[PDB]
Formats: structure tokens, sequence, C-alpha cells
């Protein structure tokens, strides 16, 4: 059973950490995918992000940390993932999961959308808004694993 | 890996079937849960739920119907289940269904909650809204299992 | 080109005035179609709703007011409409509508839901709001129709 | 500056005391308003509602535990207050709060609707849920006040 | 009875092939209104878009399909439309449509919004993603007219 | 007690003027921070901002007009503000603002987030669409003082 966590993670952050660890007890395999070239300009290069998300899930065995630059639903069929992870917070745009869901079924219907919910603690917090508020001089040290919340503060330095 | 999907189930439809198929395709076992749930005062009791759900899945080798009245944290576990499957079709159901997430989550942190999606042919279509219609002698069956749809027309004059 | 717009209408208020008001504007025909609607507990009998609701749309030439207990797609067929009109006041309403809709579309292909918005004015009242505010002797005239207010007012002591 | 809270608080939860205490941080007095709510057919009287929150809330000095069966607005006229506080979990609440809010603004136009949210903890729970984990003997200790989780254990068996 | 349907229409889809269908059944005239220069530049020229629409919709006789670069209000005014046919799919941001229709209500109000719904298959699809997956190298021909499918390969190689 | 009421105010609209009166009712000082440097260049400068909405609320003494260009928190902090004022309009983004809410609560926990409802006049409209309308010949003067009106005519000469 292969799980591929999909997204842009730039950077990783606690509630990411959260959904990657509640999928790998349900799963054999999760593939933590991240997206290469994103159609805006990301704060982390692919390899900076690959190398946080690896460090950040590095005592996670069944974990795989892979990058990824064709449409996800083509990277995940070619590495045979048949279940396609989704993190839903409090905040989340229903509308548009259920838009993406329908979409990437329609695209590789042998892959399925599941959702899971993270912890009430990230359930509020947005990986845009964190970077907002970081490139604001506000602290966002509670929602980044240690190693993410030094490679921000070198990259807004 | 044992999964629960719990319900009230008065009476299962199409849709319900729909996301405990999903449900099969990545988990080994899967549980179909039919609560009492007095407080509705169900259109069918557990019993005839239980049947006709029973019925309706006898196709689905991996699923097991059981009704249950105890609370549905303890039912899981006892059942020594591990992820708790739920379907949602909109908004609503998102809402309602994450305060009864971290509600079993508070009771039974080792129960995964898990969101599946149903087609888009059954994304609009509610026990209540079955019930409504066949209240009305309103034609039903493309909604329903055959042996349900047998069983609502009898219930019903 | 004949449309119908049905509801519990228990009571009507100015906000249902508002959109069978629109409907009148363009379609032909409008009937406003009460259902008896048992299941709800209506406040008033269906007769009631039907006379209160005649007299508040006398005026509007175009409108009929015609009370049913049969399946509303049957009913619409029967009266030869072909346009369903709802009226969306908010999220709440869009999503119920949307289920509703496409049952009916189910049972009655040919009868098209159009849906209308209210004015500002009449954009958060509802029936169940206006009579929980006279059961406690609030002042409701300025959402209701002279005729239903006066009703309303003798129907509660 | 007088503010008041009105709710039916059947029984009162630890969120109704996270939004309490925020109220009183920012107005000088807090009337907590218990409504009969006879229509809702409350689990706990009023006078045990009273009586719970009473105790519930005997640690903050500048709430005043109440019980109405008036208007609310007239209620809030008769105590003096011009800010009427609610509180909001989520997009199913506001919606409502927002009816409630204009039908009370259209009421007594001077009593101001203000809406605090509560705490990531708290954001989730609710009276009917904990009600419905607690008559099938789930544990509800975290969300609600000792004297009403023994009260709670005690009405049921 | 004079009915606009604007949009950028870029590229026209089967969502809104469906919605302008169910529009000419129960108007007189329906203006399919391309907007010429939207915000961001858009994939197809209005020249194309047009050609597009016109091929697409070349059946329905009742259909006229015109280009405009002013507000769509002033051109829905001068084209003396008093029907504004608004597309309400599943995952509609229906706040923004309240918004919309309000502000167009304010320009024009002798103009009617009004809300029709796509076939449960056109439903959760939005130009845009249906746009970022075609230029992702994704298959959407089930959700584009052959024409203009033929016409977006082109555009893509 | 010191509220702080934040925002680009790229104009301030009669929904503002709205909003900061219903604070000024209800809290000792309101401080109006105009926000800076917004992401994205605003149609009018700080300073003809700043001295629109000076101008727009020169009635309400417990007003001051300020502008700010740090992250608001950080602002709100060193003005003293425990309050921070947030208008809700009936077609706002909810989830956004529970992320907005939780994100200063967590930057600064003794500033309290206090949502104020504006008339049902101001309750469906956006400061963005005001100035899309506007920049597109539309008549927008409705929503705006008329020292805005008089400001806009000649900014977009
Ligand atoms: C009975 C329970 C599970 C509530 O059940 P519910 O009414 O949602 O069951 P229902 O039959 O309506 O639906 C079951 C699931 O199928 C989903 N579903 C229904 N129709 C569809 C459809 N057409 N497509 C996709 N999903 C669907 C629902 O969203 C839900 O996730 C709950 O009250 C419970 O756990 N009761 C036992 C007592 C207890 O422990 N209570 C505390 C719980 S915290
Ligand atoms: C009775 C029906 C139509 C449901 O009616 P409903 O409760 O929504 O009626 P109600 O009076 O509350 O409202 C009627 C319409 O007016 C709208 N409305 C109410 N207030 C407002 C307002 N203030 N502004 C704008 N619109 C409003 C509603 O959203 C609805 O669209 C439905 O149950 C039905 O069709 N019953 C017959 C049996 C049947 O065939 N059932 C199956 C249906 S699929
Ligand atoms: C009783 C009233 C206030 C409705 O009360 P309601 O059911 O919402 O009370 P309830 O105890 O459920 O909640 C009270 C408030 O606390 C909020 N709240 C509940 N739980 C939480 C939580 N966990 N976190 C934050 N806020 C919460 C609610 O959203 C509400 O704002 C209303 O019906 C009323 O005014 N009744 C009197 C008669 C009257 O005048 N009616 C007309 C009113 S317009």
């Amino acid at each position: 059973k292969r799980a591929i966590y999909p997204g842009t993670f730039d950077p990783i952050t606690n509630g990411h950490i959260d959904i990657v660890t509640r999928a790998t007890q349900m799963f054999d395999h999760v593939i933590l995918a991240i997206a290469a070239s994103p159609s805006k300009k990301p704060m982390f290069t692919l390899e900076e992000r690959v190398a946080l998300a690896q460090q950040a899930t590095a005592h996670l065995g069944n974990v795989e940390v892979v990058g990824f630059s064709d449409l996800m639903a083509n990277f995940a069929r070619n590495q045979h993932a048949t279940v396609l992870i989704r993190g839903l917070r409090a905040v989340a745009d229903f509308e548009y999961e259920m838009q993406l869901a329908h979409m990437n079924r329609h695209l590789m219907p042998e892959l399925e959308s599941v959702f899971l919910m993270p912890s009430k603690e990230w359930s509020f917090i947005s990986s845009s808004l964190v970077k907002e508020v970081a490139r604001h001089q506000g602290d966002v040290t509670h929602f980044l694993p240690e190693n993410v919340h030094q490679a921000l503060m070198a990259k807004l330095a």
C-alpha cells in the first residue's frame, strides 16, 4: 500500500509533520512529494525544501521524501501510488478540496483521495500565513520544526 | 488493519455503499457499524437496518455489518479498529465531522479518522432525502440497493 | 411559461414575497405552492397557510396560491410547470437547495430549478426566526404582510 | 458598560466559560443569561442550568448568572445591557449568528452584537455533543466545569 | 425576454454549455457575452474565444455570442437584458456570488440575477483548474467540446 | 480600553465607517490603523488614505487615524491596544478570519479579537469590488463618503 502526500512544503510545518505522521500509521509506505516548480516563486528552493523535509521526517521510517515537477497525478501514477493524502485543516477551503479530488480522480481513478485531520494545535495555520508573518517580523517558531526555524531565519536575514 | 465505518444508516443508500466500497480498497477489513441512535428516532429498527446493510454488502467480502448501542469509540476499541471512516458530501459534512472526529480522538486517540469522497453520482443524496421522497411515493430505486428499496416500499403505504 | 415556487410557508414572510415577486417579473405565471409538510409540524394548518398566502399576494395578478400533499415533482408536472423557483439567503440555503434540486431533477428533468436572491432587507429572516420572536411577543410587524402579522398575533397568546 | 451573553447553556461547557471569560476582560460587567428555551426541550431545567452556571463562574467576580423567559432583547434592555456577546466556533455559527444578530438589532438597535472566538482547545465542542457522549458513558470530564460534570453524571444512568 | 450569460469563457467548457443550454430553455433570447480584456492575460484571444463559443452553441438557435469590454452591467444595459444568468457549481464561492449579484443589482436593478445549476457531471470543475491541468500535461478532453479540445492542443503545442 | 481597527482602507468605505462607529460606542479609544505598504500597490497612497479616513471620521471624537508599516500585531503591541476590531460582512471569508485571529492571538495574546457586524446595507460589499467597478466605469458613489467619492473620481480621471 503506497500513499503519496503532495504539496509545495515551502517550508514544511508542524502541521505537515502532523499529517504525514498520521499517514505513516495507517499506510505501509508514504511518499512525501514536493512540487518542484510552483506557479509562484517559492521561498526555499526544491533542494532546500527536500532537505528540510527529509530532516523533519528522518524519524519516520516508512516516509520517503521526493521532488517532482510534472502534474501530481502523472507522478503518482509512475510511482504506483494508490492513496492520495490530503490534510484538512479547520480553515481549509473545502470546495477547493472537492474540485481537486474530483479532478485527480478523473486523471487517475486508481488513486484514492484520503483526508486526514491535524490536531487542534495546527488546525488554523496555513503555510502562506506563516511565511507572511515571518517575512514581516512576526514569531512563527511555534509552527515549525527547529531545523526549519533555523533555515528560515537565515533566509530572511 | 481494521477500519470502522459507523453511522445510523436509516436506511443504507448507494452513497453509503460507495464509501464503504472505497474503504475496502485501502484497508484489510471494514466494519460497517450501525448505531441504534434512539435520539434520532430511526425509521427502521436497528435489527432491520443491520439486515438491510448485510444484504446490500453481501458481495463485499471485506465488509462486516454490525449494530451497536455503545459509545462508538468504545465499540471501535473493542472491535480492534484503528481507522475511523467518514464520508464527506460537502461543507456541512466537513464541519460536523470535525467536531465528531475531535471528540472521538479525545476518547480514543489511536483511532484515526479518515474522510473519503463519494462519486459525483451520489454526492447529493442522504437517507433523510430518500425517505422524504419515498413518503410521497417518489421513485428512489436509483439511489438504493435493490433489497433496501423493496423494504422501504413495504415500510411505507 | 409556468413556474412553481414551493415551500412550507409557515407563515409566509416578506422574504417569500420578495422572491415570488421577482419570479413574476421573468415568468408568465407563478404558482406559489404550499406543501402540507406534516413532518415539520407546521404552526399553521395548510388551509391557514394558503389563506394567508392568498391575501398576502392578492395584489400580484400573476401569482396563484395552492396547497399540495403530493410529491412536489408530481404536483409540478400536473400543474404544467417547467421552472422551479427557490430563494437563497446564504451558504446553508445553497447546499440544501442543491440536494433538493438534484433530487427534483431526477424525478422531473424538464422542471428546471432557478435560484433567486432577495433584497438585502430580507436576506436574514426566516419563518422560524419570526415565530420564535413572536412567541416572546417581539415586534415582527416589519417582516410580515399585514394579514399575516395579525394572524400570528391571534395564533399566539 | 454592561454586556449580556445569552444562551441555553444546556449544560454550560468549558467553551462557554472561555467566551464569558474573554468578555469580562473587555467589559465592566457581564450577565450570563440563560434562556428557558422550552422549544429546545433542554436536558436540565432552567433552575438547574442557572445553578450549574453560577457555580462554574463563581470565580469570575465580573459575571452575573441569570435566567429569563422573556424576549432576549427586552431582557437585555431591562438589564441595561448595551453589548450582546456571542461565541463563534465556525461557519455554521457565523451564518446563524448573523440572522440572530440582525433580528436583535431590529428589536433593540442600541444593543451591539460582538462575536468572540474561543481557544483552539474548545473550538470543536458543544453542549449537544457532550450530552451525546455522556448518554453513552463516555468521559467528558475534560470539557466541563467540575460541578457540571458531576451533575451530568447524576442526571444520566 | 432577453437574458445575458457573461464570463471570460477562456475557454468555454461543457459546464458552460450545460448552463447556457438550460438558459435557452426558459428564456426567449440568450446572449452569451464574452469579456474582452480580463484582469489577467487569457489563454485564448477574444476572437478565438468567440469563435469557439459560437461553434459550441451553433446548435442552439436562441443563443447569440458577443464580446464586450466595458463593465458587464453597462453592456447588459445597452443590450436591454433583464435577466443575468449565473452558473452555480457545487464548488462555487457562494459568498462571492452574493457580492457580485448585489453589486450588479446596485448598478442595474432592472437586471435580475438568476442562478442555474449544472448537471452533477460538471458540478465540480472550474475553468481555472481545467487550464492548469491542461498546461501541466493532464487529460481534460472530457470537460471540453471537441472543437475546444482541438484548439487547446494547438495552443499548448 | 484601547482598541485597534486595522486594514488597508484603500479607500475607506461606508462599511468601514459603519464598523468604526460601532467600535467607538463600546470602547474608550479606537485607533483606525492604516497599513502603509500592502503586498499589492494600493490605489491611494498612505498619506491620501490617512487624509480620507481622518476626514470621514472627523465627527467621531474617540477615533484616532494612524498609519503603520510593521506587522499589525507589532504595532498594536507598541500602541498598547488590547482589543482588535474586525468587521464581519455577510460575505466574509470566515475561515480566513479564524486563521487571522488565531495567528494574531499567537503573536499577541493580550490583544483580543472582536468581530462586529455592519448594517445589512454594507454587508455584501468589499473594497476590492468597489475599486474594480469604479475602475471599470461603474457607479459606486453609494458606498463611499462624499469626500472619498470626489478623491476617487480625480484618481481615475
Ligand atoms: C451514529 C453516529 C456515527 C452519527 O452517524 P451519522 O448520522 O452521520 O450516520 P449517517 O448514516 O447519516 O452517515 C454515516 C457516514 O456516511 C456519510 N454519508 C452519508 N451519505 C453519504 C453520501 N451520499 N456520500 C458520501 N458519504 C455519505 C456521512 O457523512 C457519515 O460520514 C454518531 O452519532 C455516533 O458515534 N453514535 C454512537 C454514540 C456515540 O458514541 N456518540 C458520540 C460520538 S462522538
Ligand atoms: C416543502 C419543500 C419545498 C421544502 O420547503 P422549505 O422548508 O424550504 O420552504 P420554506 O417556506 O422554508 O422556503 C421556501 C423557499 O423560500 C426561500 N426563502 C425563505 N425565506 C427566504 C428569504 N427571507 N429570502 C429569500 N428566500 C427565502 C427558501 O430558501 C426556499 O427556497 C420540500 O420539502 C418538498 O418538496 N416537499 C413536498 C414533498 C416532496 O416532494 N419532497 C421531496 C422533495 S425532493
Ligand atoms: C437562547 C438563544 C440566545 C439561542 O441560544 P443558543 O442555543 O445559541 O445558546 P448556546 O448555549 O447553544 O450558545 C450560546 C453562545 O455560546 C456559543 N458557544 C457554544 N459553544 C461554544 C464554544 N465551544 N466555543 C465558543 N462559543 C461557543 C454559541 O455559538 C452562542 O453564541 C436565542 O434563542 C434567544 O434569544 N432566546 C430567547 C427568546 C428570544 O428572544 N428569541 C429571539 C431571538 S432573535
